[PDB]
């Protein structure tokens, strides 16, 4: 779904459908089944809607009459326990005309205000009006898979799902100041700044509330350090429980279920648990890859799906269009970008949800950044210190705009606000203190990048991801689990292997047209892309075999050619 509103205490919104139709339904793609709109003096929801449960009743947006006027919500996400808080609520008094969970969360602010928040179990980027205090509610979920931008406006605020939606306002200039380009030439770090200036973020698990008095935010969870009790046997044995527990409530749907298989520990465990509670309602599972992938279809007896993808393909520049427009910014990262959206797209032709393992390797210390002591103990983000070194593009930056960026004081800066952050229990030694700092910096910068990555992607196409390890008391539970035994193995995952032992059963062409494409660009100079790459060490690396062009040049052109496109799409104003 697709989240967008504008609230004033200044302008009388009643009759500005136009400028909210503009915000909403820059989302169309978010959401392309329906739109609606709900129209007041103070605020204007408006709502893109990927129908997944309850075609006819989950309309958005949702209003409940109360005795002191409407309240209404526009919701983008999925309450796994709308089941049980219906149970919960209708033991309460509430009665519900819909079958859909959006009802569930109305209802349940209703009943508990704000702190429903702490009471889902999901997926959600939520924006609640209340008429009976004149108060806007934005809840983000907990580990950040749905994301929510907010923008300040003179007595006002501006909300929506992505940037486009906020930029899309008429009194909304596309800038971006310094803070926001350092953000843009950041490497997989979570901030608060979204680029765009004035523009800000949703940190995972608050509830920013707005009315007349201004601006508050909550934070209804975050990772807490507390005391594991639990023996390995236990422990491995809790894994599968919240695992399975996870995989069985986010298969329920009322359209096409897919998953999605890379043949890796994580995706191979969603599919196998997946398998066998999918059979339980006669469904064959259908998998989709993009060598180990095809020999577990197989086990599983899936209707396997080979997406086959030539280098032609992911170097498109159409492609690179359509991936920079879903980001709204140019990150620079083509092939990881490219490949799972033609991945989603040849997805959606089949299902309309999908089940992804995308957090397994942040929550089970997966990464060679989890594992290699010199980037644990190193005095920045794990994953600078392994891949930053050959990805950064610094070099080929205009000296003036690099010596501006001071990317090296920013990452120090964030890092030391990131580390602050990180909650340890009293008397722990170093192993077991460093690895925490891992497991949290992993979890609250790179994985919100990945989580961001594959929902913007996704979405472009009208594909519902789910994300079966990214919850909060798996995360929180595995945090507080001893070093000791999330290597008890001597590898990576070890607790998500011995949890499934049972079900699981063991380009140069690309360059050539990146140095092609970047070619077309070096002819037109005037390009604003030169005022922040040097003209002249494009030129140069170009003009190499593509077998020569490694790391850095690679990644300076994938910036290049993301940026050569950002500038005519969205037209911003550099205040550099």
């Amino acid at each position: 779904c697709g989240v967008a509103g504008w609230v004033s205490f200044r302008q009388d919104l009643s009759h500005e459908e136009n400028i909210l139709a503009g915000m909403t339904n820059s989302m169309t793609c978010r959401g392309p089944d329906a739109s609606g709109q709900w129209l007041s003096r103070h605020a204007a929801l408006g709502h893109r809607r990927l129908s997944i449960i309850d075609l006819p009743g989950g309309t958005q947006p949702m209003t409940v009459d109360t005795p002191g006027g409407p309240v209404t919500m526009s919701y983008s996400g999925e309450t796994y326990n709308f089941v049980e808080l219906r149970d919960e609520l209708r033991k309460r008094g509430h009665t519900f005309r819909t079958r859909s969970d959006t009802e569930v969360v109305l209802r349940g602010y209703l009943e508990w205000g704000a702190a429903i928040a702490e009471r889902m179990v999901g997926m959600c980027a939520i924006a609640i009006w209340d008429s009976r205090y004149e108060r806007l509610t934005l809840i983000r979920d907990r580990m950040g898979t749905k994301p929510m931008h907010y923008y300040r406006t003179k007595d006002g605020l501006l909300f929506g799902s992505e940037p486009k939606a906020i930029l899309a306002h008429p009194d909304v200039k596309p800038v971006v100041d310094m803070e926001g380009m350092r953000q843009l030439f950041s490497f997989f770090t979570s901030s608060e700044n979204a680029v765009w200036a004035d523009m800000k973020v949703m940190t995972p698990g608050t509830v920013i509330e707005f009315d007349r008095n201004g601006l508050r935010e909550h934070t209804y969870w975050q990772l807490s350090a507390e005391e594991h009790t639990d023996d390995l046997d236990t422990t491995v044995a809790r894994v599968r429980q919240m695992v399975e527990d996870n995989v069985r409530h986010e298969l329920v749907a009322d359209v096409p279920l897919g998953l999605l298989l890379s043949g890796g520990l994580d995706s191979s465990a969603l599919a196998g648990i997946a398998s066998r509670h999918l059979t339980a309602k006669g469904e064959r599972a259908r998998t989709f890859s993009v060598p180990y992938a095809k020999e577990m279809a197989a086990h599983i007896g899936s209707e396997h799906h080979d997406i086959v993808l030539d280098h032609r393909r992911l170097s498109d520049p159409d492609l690179r269009r359509s991936v920079v427009a879903a980001w709204d910014l140019p990150w620079g990262m083509g092939d990881i970008n490219g490949s799972m959206y033609l991945l989603f797209k040849a997805v959606r032709e089949h299902v309309t949800v999908a089940l992804s393992g995308e957090a397994a390797d942040e929550i089970f210390a997966g990464h060679v950044w989890h594992q290699s002591k010199a980037a644990r103990y190193g005095g920045t983000f794990p994953w600078h210190t392994t891949w930053l070194k050959r990805v950064d593009c610094s070099a080929y930056l205009t000296g003036e705009f690099n010596a501006a960026l001071d990317s090296e004081t920013y990452t120090a800066d964030r890092f030391q606000e990131a580390t602050a952050r990180v909650p340890y229990l009293d008397g722990e030694d170093e192993e077991q203190r460093m690895y925490r700092r891992s497991l949290h910096l992993g979890l609250n910068h790179f994985m919100r990048v990945l989580e961001d990555r594959v929902d913007r992607m996704a979405m472009a196409v009208g594909l519902e991801t789910r994300v079966p390890f990214c919850d909060y008391r798996l995360a929180q539970y595995l945090y507080n689990v001893p070093w000791t035994m999330q290597t008890f193995d001597g590898r990576e995952k070890s607790l998500l292997r011995a949890s499934v032992t049972d079900v699981v059963t063991p380009d140069t062409l690309y360059v050539g047209a990146l140095q092609e494409q970047v070619k077309i660009l070096l002819k037109e100079p005037s390009s604003p892309v030169f005022d922040l790459f040097d003209r002249s060490k494009l030129a140069e690396a170009a003009e190499l075999s593509p077998q020569q062009i490694a790391g850095a040049p690679r990644a300076a052109f994938e910036k290049a050619l993301d940026l050569a496109v950002w500038f005519e799409i969205r037209n911003p104003e550099l205040r550099y």
